[PDB]
């Protein structure tokens, strides 16, 4: 091609295939790897994925059952989107772990396809554009585990029921990797704890006569801190350290909205590009 | 010396000191390094070496017996080459192989001797110029285990019997590395497969009910392919993944000819500096 | 604060606290992290810590016995340092293992505290001046093991005593890393000897029918090597790897002295900054 161009057209009125049922192609396949990267930590058996018009979107449960991850991409942010209508497939994640890790910068596209006439298949197409090479998986889907839960979940992260989540604040991905792994050397739970008002967020464990370990951010404004706490109200919650680490791990954003609610539910927010990422921890 | 120059005089007439049956030097001595991870890739027991008056030459063939190697080092292309006749030598792989790998950006030259004097001995001499440091290491070498099929095989790859070869091709060795490495990943054999003409290369394999996968490169001229096969004839082979991924691995040089005939066997050459690198696969 | 500012005051008079019987605090947190790395490669079990007005000394003996540590940093070196008097501490290092493992470049100051009122406790905090983190440990410390020999070992490196080994060189942690890890590959013991005059330094061992190694400094003055060893007379020792591996691993410095005695003592010296880096093995 050109050498030493990508568009991004969006959703498309009709498939460039005919029996094309869904049609992808994005210019940051890395997105891809990270997030699969993330599912592995997870220990995530099976992904489910649901294709409308306007986006698709994959969910699944940590094996503990603990952790929800719901991530979309938005057609509209897409160099290449066409769905026919609303279809949901299954995808077993050990079957296309070592697939979506073969993703390196080498490739700068990938191309998702799913016909009629295959409808047992995803097509996984990634592009070299060095050496015209083109590496094409197919992986065979089953229909989902249609998860009753999964109404109740895209409803916990919507609008109206987030800006009432009482702590929120703002990490880098290297920030939260280096606070829960430092936390994860000497701990399984740490507390978190805000006074109302403008003091510090707290984060500690305590053990007796060994070690204990205060982490203090003494500048709300830093780290984009806002409380909704009443004035002189203590907020204090304990939270498990492995799926946090987990998603710390992946790295698969570049900042990270934590928004934690008095009873130790946490919901993670990690948007890049593309793709949200929403993680519910309950 | 001169700090902040090396020559390269090829083969000498005679040697500097007296007694010596071989003096070699050479001031890119990481070509060894890649060289031995190859044989250490490979499990190969003994290397089997050949000097002449023209080019010493290491032999080996893999565990598997599938694969045998032929790494010639040319003395015109040497900083410092001289040999009395043709004799023989052995080296138990596991001797040296933390020796080679030992080998780093600090040593500038690499100096190998053979004299009269000590028949069983080879001396390695590495030389880090920063502050006069000389490394030399007494290797305790064998009288060859002599072996009646290197006849054959330096035979089956001079240019008359490798330009009939119908299918060849190049790769980087960060692109062979990539897609063995992938291929690695789900299966132990990949088919390769061309039409006659100028239709593409193709490199796949299927797993029924669960993964299959299709490389293809839809550009013949960006890998250097050329085709000898007949229009609208079927050149078909399987190759196992195994050896081709240890030479790979090993990154012994910048760009690598891969040359396939109708039966299943390859030639890998890699040619980088004085080191001219074959491996047969048959 | 300022991004895109820390003064190195020395001792103080008194300090900021009133209760701080010790204050200390220093802007290259990463001097602590390649200490007791070193001290983890040593597998030392318990570090004893000596504080007075003028300094801070760490203490520490290999699992085998034959190393000794002492690790003094200078109060005057230092961004912030006040000791009430001479007192002594026991660390635990598999405590506090991974809390000095977690200083990374995100941290750009160190200090500890130790106050009367906690009087069996040691604080650590570092600070990341992106976003105002305090990280404070709470350590639980002993009183520490009345160690006799800590009288003798401290006398043992004075300069009155260094003055009088025959052989002295000095090498960057590159090279006494690489010197080491070679010998490792080959041999638990090297033999260290050098001709009286300006003959060259000899490292080397010697396998009989394997291999036999030998390393040779011809120029005396590019590793800062002075001899006071008689004209004709040769110095002799052999040195256990294993202990210098451990030092020239953990990296703690860019030079390090070496001091050889005829019996085969030897003394390593790392100077880097505010740390004074000594290991007698005897």
């Amino acid at each position: 091609s050109m050498s030493e161009n990508f568009e991004r057209k969006g959703i498309l009125e009709k498939p460039v295939r005919p029996q094309s049922r869904l049609e992808f192609s994005y210019d940051n396949p890395l997105i891809f790897k990270n997030l699969f990267i993330y599912f592995k930590n997870l220990k995530s058996k099976n992904i489910l994925v649901r294709c409308t018009p306007t986006e698709i979107t994959f969910f699944s449960r940590d094996q503990s059952q603990a952790s929800f991850v719901i991530a979309t991409i938005d057609g509209k942010n897409v160099n290449h989107y066409y769905a026919s209508d609303v279809f949901w497939l299954g995808i077993n994640r050990e079957l296309v772990e070592k697939m979506f890790n073969s993703i390196d910068r080498s490739f700068l596209k990938i191309t998702i396809v799913h016909r009629y006439d295959k409808p047992e298949t995803l097509f996984f197409i990634f592009t070299d554009f060095d050496i015209d090479k083109e590496c094409t998986y197919q992986i065979t889907v089953s229909e989902p585990e249609l998860d009753m839960d999964l109404i109740e979940m895209e409803k916990s992260i919507s609008e109206e029921r987030l800006k009432n989540y009482p702590l929120r604040w703002e990490f880098t991905s290297k920030q939260l990797k280096k606070t829960f792994s430092d936390l994860s050397n000497y701990t399984e739970l740490v507390t978190i704890e805000k006074l109302g008002g403008d003091t510090p967020l707290h984060l500690y464990f305590q053990k007796f006569n060994s070690i204990s370990y205060h982490e203090m951010y003494k500048s709300s404004n830093k780290i984009n801190l806002t409380s909704t706490i009443p004035k002189s109200q203590v907020f204090q919650i304990n939270v498990k350290i492995a799926h946090i680490k987990s998603l710390a791990s992946a790295m698969v954003t570049d900042k990270i909205r934590i928004l934690c609610e008095e009873n130790g539910n946490l919901i993670f927010q990690s948007e890049m590009d593309a793709l949200m990422l929403n993680t519910i921890t309950l």
